DNA sequence: CTAACGGAATCCTTCCCCC
DNA sequence: GGGGGAAGGATTC
């Protein structure tokens, strides 16, 4: 196949420096804040004058205050990023009828039937670079390869605004000698536990036993990983539909009385069920963060669809299981509805 | 009421009822 | 022996 994968460079960072031109050059950095003490949260993301420094996603927004104390620092608006990223999403499906959008900034094209060879796909992303940032004024990242894992290789090192097309044969120098932690799907958890058996470069998953393999990192991740080493993956393009809508708030306060969680479990349904819009869920969750940021959840499905009433009757019922089978005190609490129809 | 940490999705693994 | 569902985990954005 001929796979061309866009990423969209600092997105949250970048569409506020859209909407406000003069945050150009200056560090800037899209904060979660959650209500607990003032600066509490995380960074969503920051563009590269902030990560420069070492203020990138995750990291304390105190944490980063200490590193920059002058920088930007913008709430996230999800919502704005998200119509953006919506209209970026329609201007992709011009070039391939088979698009996989994965997340927010990125999407998947099989241009498998639209170029002869990677020399014509490489014309083509720089045709997809130059539309996006002319329409909609924001640049990003098309990594080419055969497939969906080499193509966001491919973006994940020519990452700032560029353009990078891996070929039949660096694809395998890079099974000999890309080191596996930056291997997409590959975590701290499992790519520690590949240490040790060994397991550096995708060529070590040849030499190994399954067996040996499969019972360290599970037997879905196994046969993923041998079928990148022997070249052999090939998982088309496939058009992703959401499973499932959540919305999860921070209490003020740590607490296990029903009545103080109530208020903000019934905060959580009414802000999921307007992100439902349509679309009539059959399963609801109540998801619990424990003190110690551990999850938790009791679930409950129905043969038919859940009302707002429904949900809110239910979901007391629900986090009851929770307390009567944790003893942990809870810091967010939220709702997960699935199964839709 | 400002305290060492956000919110939101996915697929996979384990455990267990069940044919 | 395997299908299929609830709850935890790892991954990534
Ligand atoms: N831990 C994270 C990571 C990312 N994001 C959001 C902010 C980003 O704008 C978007 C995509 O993140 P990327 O991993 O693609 O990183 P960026 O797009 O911010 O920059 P780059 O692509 O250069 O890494 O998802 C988030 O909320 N939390
Ligand atoms: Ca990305
Ligand atoms: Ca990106
Ligand atoms: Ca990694």
């Amino acid at each position: 196949m001929i796979v061309l994968f866009v990423d969209f460079d600092y997105f949250y960072a970048q569409v506020e420096e859209v909407l406000n031109p003069s945050l150009k050059g200056k560090p800037v950095v899209v904060c979660v804040f959650s209500g607990r003490f003032e600066d509490s949260g995380a960074v969503a993301t920051a563009n590269y004058e902030a990560r420069k420094f070492g203020v990138k996603a995750g990291i304390p927004i105190v944490e980063a205050k200490k590193i920059l104390p002058n920088a930007v620092y913008l709430p996230m608006r999800k919502e704005v990023y998200q119509q953006v990223s919506s209209r970026i999403m329609n201007l992709l499906r011009e070039y391939s009828e088979k698009i996989e959008i994965a997340s927010i900034d990125e999407a998947y094209l099989d241009i498998s039937d639209k170029v002869r060879d990677y020399r014509e796909a490489y014309n083509l992303g720089l045709e997809i670079k130059n539309k996006i940032l002319e329409k909609e004024k924001i640049t990003v990242t098309v990594g080419i390869s055969k497939n969906k894992v080499f193509a966001k290789i491919a973006a994940d090192m020519a990452k700032p605004n560029g353009i990078k097309v891996i070929d039949d044969e660096e694809v395998k120098r890079l099974i000999r000698e890309l080191d596996i932690a930056d291997v997409p799907g590959i975590g701290n958890i499992t790519a520690e536990k590949l240490k040790k058996l060994g397991i550096n470069k995708l060529v070590d998953t040849l030499s190994i036993e399954f067996d040996k393999l499969k019972g360290m990192i599970g037997e879905a991740k196994a046969k993923y990983l041998i079928s990148l080493a022997r070249d052999e993956y090939n998982e088309p393009i496939r058009t992703r539909v959401r499973k499932s809508i959540g919305r999860i708030v921070t209490m003020k306060r740590n607490s296990r009385n029903l009545e103080e969680i109530k208020p903000y479990l019934f905060r959580a349904i009414e802000e999921s069920y307007y992100k439902l819009d349509k679309r009539i869920p059959k399963a609801i969750h109540v998801v619990a963060v424990t003190e110690d940021l551990d999850i938790v959840s009791r679930g409950r499905t129905f043969p038919h669809g859940i009302s707002k009433e429904t949900a809110y009757s239910e979901s007391v019922k629900l986090l009851q299981k929770i307390l009567e089978e944790d003893e942990r005190k809870i810091r967010r609490i939220g709702v997960r509805f699935s199964k839709f129809i």
